[PDB]
């Protein structure tokens, strides 16, 4: 077989990007400041942490095992508890004391037969009584939300439709639906996406089969009263580069960023209109919408060419890394047009941003809040010349939070400090009574100074100083999706405004 | 209540001392180089670890809680467990979420009352199938090898005789008993020594209650084929000064170090001998036997003054940190005499040294090999200007290992750097047939430039030479004892030579 290494080696392995792979509790942290006493319930975000050191070189930041993080919150006292996601990946490596899952999304370069590819390291959200860790090319995998034990594999009592399950589901406030999707949904380089809806009973609403126009990679979507919506990002499956040893994903200079628009009740598969975007990166949804005239508002990142720069085009073509902003765009879609092409966006601020969230009480209705990472290039706000020697490569940086109001127009930025960056926040209300946005944002932090991370609580009413910083004496590495789950909420979810 | 802290703050509790307090699993461990594959067992080792910030400011190292790390090695590969002792005190602290116990041996300042104070944070022994969390003024907490589950407080099926169960037992490598012994054995301040040992069926063979002249502190002793000893630290008990909030221990520069001599079996309690060396700290025991004469060779360290600094005299006398030497010391006995004053020592190094280890298998009998601790001040061995700062206080530094040939006068030293400090070290025979000291030592190591520990395995061939090297991503903090469980030993403890 292709070698085992015994330590981990290359730049997406070092510095803080070095894995711990702890998993165990550690209760009763140290806090800086105060932690609001009426906080009540957990913070549950994933890293992707590889358990074993891969036999592929540069592995991508995306391929590596997921590894879930509960914060407990109680009158003002927290616990940490981790744990790895018990995917067929993880336990089959872990028997075999050594990587067996090849390249990302490449079955063909696996050194034995999987059934599930997963590494569940991209969301993890809560559903009737359970977590969810969730892979946009598997079936989620269902946990435990006090131990994190792993259930098994999720197919939803039988009822999934598809082989895939979005890491960005939209649970609906007001009918407390949870809606998905999945693309590549009948396997490797299909154009199949399927769309598809559980009631808060958690039986099966909408399955409606539909047809990309390109094997693309779709992320996200969005959803609104009447319509989801499918923005592709111009990476571009062929299975036959794949079966050669190829990467999973290439970019295509050539093609718009399409964004279909689906009813969003009753619909069949040939009701899909692909709208088409100037050419660019789908990045992540804060929100959608429909205004008083039926059409759509829709509020995500967007970038002007490949993020993901590590998967150029077919000649080998791309930006660098650090080279590529994403800016928060509105797009306005009206389903009954038949013209196609679409106007370029407009721009809600200036700031090179990813990473949106909402107050998820209007989710899917008009918001007026909107809460980022930032990253800003301003002489100082980072120092570089610490940062980046200690920092290693593969994920994204944010040195900020932003908060939007969007009736104003005023923004309040958090910068936790020179050598400080952070991860994706989440806004947790004030109580059941708060007003939209009104609440508190928390948000993980790397300190480079200790090589230790940092829990950040804020309160929105000045969003640039912390109410309590949380001091975790260990690193955890750089992750993706997190979410609150709220005690006084006994399906997980807030209630609508 | 005095109020709780909810961050640690003080020198104790600064830098490579800041405590984790993480409990879980880290399975198959980053390595440099090559374990060797013949290696198959266990390391276990604790480490004081605050749970909780203390009420009492600058508490000593030696009250913190203890937490047990399990290396289990096997065909070249390692898992790291690691679990807190479930004390009486680790659990009413937990539920509380709030320091509770006080001063080191002071039930007075407590703020509840303890039935149990233990912090089971000393050593870690192999007896009958569990292990065995020790601390000088209680009973053993009982624990799982495997798992790291306490079972409870252990009184060897109700036949446990004393109190207090020393940390220091010695195993009999050709009778497979347990040699035993607590003092201050009925309550703070008492002067009875209760010295028992257990057959290797677990039944209880010696009883012996003697009494000591002073109430001094007896941290280690010593065991020969026809003798058990008693080296007396001279640290004294005044109960009336504890209820009054003082310290357990006070030095007493008026009296010598005592050498009580009792008969291994058979004995009453006035047959022991209390011979009187000069004043000095009695350090750890290597080992102890009896030459051809019938004499006892007791090899120990030994400094000049009080090494636990902290608790001076009566009047605040005592010397500095980093200010008393221990050397390694040869103390000639004679039961048979009625002079009890003794002569100096002779030394059989130059090195100040510390935690002497000697092949188990020849435990109680002549040995010929010591593998120890060595604090080098010669110039650049300790790049002193960078771990200082970065290193705390209120723990014992090491920066080597040293090995004595007894028979040729041969010491080898490793030196793992001038940036790393080591703990105590274990060895491991080569195999059953090994000779005396032949076969591997690990010792753990703090690394203060990536603020990790590493764990390092050494060839007693070549000490100079690390054969691999752990590479931990966290911090243990610096421990007290640790043993290694051979898997080839049924019972956990080598067979004779
Ligand atoms: O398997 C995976 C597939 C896709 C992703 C996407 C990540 C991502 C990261 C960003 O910084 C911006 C963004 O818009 C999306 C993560 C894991
Ligand atoms: O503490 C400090 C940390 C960083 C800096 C950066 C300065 C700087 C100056 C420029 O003209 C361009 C730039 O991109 C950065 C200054 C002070
Ligand atoms: O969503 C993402 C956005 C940006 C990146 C950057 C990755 C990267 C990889 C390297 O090898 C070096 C580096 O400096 C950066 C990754 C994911
Ligand atoms: O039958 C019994 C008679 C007496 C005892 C005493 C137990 C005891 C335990 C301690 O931790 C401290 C102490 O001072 C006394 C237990 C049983
Ligand atoms: O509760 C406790 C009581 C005593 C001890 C002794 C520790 C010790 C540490 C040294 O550096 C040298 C030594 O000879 C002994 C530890 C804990
Ligand atoms: O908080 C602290 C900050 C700095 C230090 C430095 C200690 C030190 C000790 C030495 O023997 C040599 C040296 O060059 C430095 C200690 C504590
Ligand atoms: O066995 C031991 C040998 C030495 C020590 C040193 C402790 C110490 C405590 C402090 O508050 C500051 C310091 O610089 C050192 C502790 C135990
Ligand atoms: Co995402
Ligand atoms: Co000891």
């Amino acid at each position: 077989l292709p070698p085992a290494p015994r330590y981990f080696q290359g730049e997406n392995t070092a510095g803080f990007m070095r894995p711990v792979r702890f998993e165990g509790d550690i209760t009763n942290l140290e806090v800086v400041g105060e932690i609001p006493k009426s906080i009540e319930g957990t913070f549950y975000r994933v890293m992707p942490e590889p358990h074993l050191p891969s036999f592929i070189p540069n592995d991508p930041w995306f391929n590596g095992d997921g590894n879930i993080s509960g914060f407990y919150f109680k009158d003002g006292h927290v616990d940490l508890k981790q744990r790895y996601v018990r995917t067929e990946k993880f336990v089959r490596e872990a028997e075999a004391r050594r990587s067996l899952l090849g390249k990302y999304r490449n079955r063909y370069t696996d050194l034995v037969e999987f059934k599930i590819r997963s590494t569940a390291n991209t969301n993890i959200v809560y559903w009737r009584g359970q977590l969810l860790a969730l892979k946009e090319d598997s079936p989620p995998y269902a946990m435990d939300p006090e131990t994190l034990e792993t259930f098994g594999v999720y197919d939803f009592d039988g009822q999934l439709p598809s082989l895939t399950f979005t890491a960005h589901p939209k649970f609906d406030p007001v009918t407390r639906e949870m809606v998905c999707f999945g693309y590549e949904a009948k396997g490797d380089g299909t154009r199949d996406i399927c769309y598809y809806s559980f009631g808060p009973d958690g039986k099966i609403a909408e399955t409606v089969w539909l047809v990309s126009p390109v094997c693309g990679m779709i992320h996200d979507f969005a959803v609104t009263e009447n319509f989801v919506i499918f923005p592709i990002i111009p990476l571009v499956c062929d299975v036959e580069r794949m079966k050669q040893g190829g990467d999973h994903w290439q970019w295509d200079y050539s093609i718009p960023m399409y964004i279909g628009v689906l009813p969003r009740r009753g619909a069949q598969g040939s009701d899909v209109k692909w709208f088409e975007a100037p050419h660019g990166f789908a990045g992540h949804v804060a929100n959608a919408f429909e205004d008083d005239k039926g059409h759509i508002q829709l509020q995500m990142a967007y970038a002007k060419d490949n993020v993901f720069f590590w998967w150029p085009d077919a000649n080998g073509k791309g930006p660098r890394p650090g080279e590529v902003e994403a800016h928060f765009a509105n797009f306005v879609l009206d389903y009954q047009s038949d013209k196609l092409p679409l106007a370029e966006p407009t721009y809600l601020v200036d700031d090179d941003m990813e990473f949106p969230r909402i107050d998820d009480r209007v989710a899917t209705r008009k918001h007026k809040h909107t809460f980022f990472c930032i990253f800003d290039r301003k002489p100082g706000v980072t120092d570089f010349e610490f940062v980046m020697p200690r920092a290693g490569g593969g994920a994204p940086m944010s040195n900020g939070l932003a908060h939007l109001n969007h009736e104003t127009g005023d923004i309040q930025r958090y910068l936790p400090g020179p050598r400080k960056l952070t991860g994706e926040c989440i806004f947790i209300p004030r109580n059941s009574e708060a007003a939209e946005g009104d609440g508190y944002v928390m948000v993980l932090l790397a300190n480079y100074e200790d090589m230790c991370s940092e829990l950040a609580v804020l309160d929105t009413k000045d969003l640039t100083n912390e109410v309590a910083l949380i001091k975790l004496p260990v690193r955890l590495r750089p992750g993706l999706h997190g979410n609150w789950v709220d005690k006084s909420d006994v399906d997980g979810h807030p209630a609508p405004l």
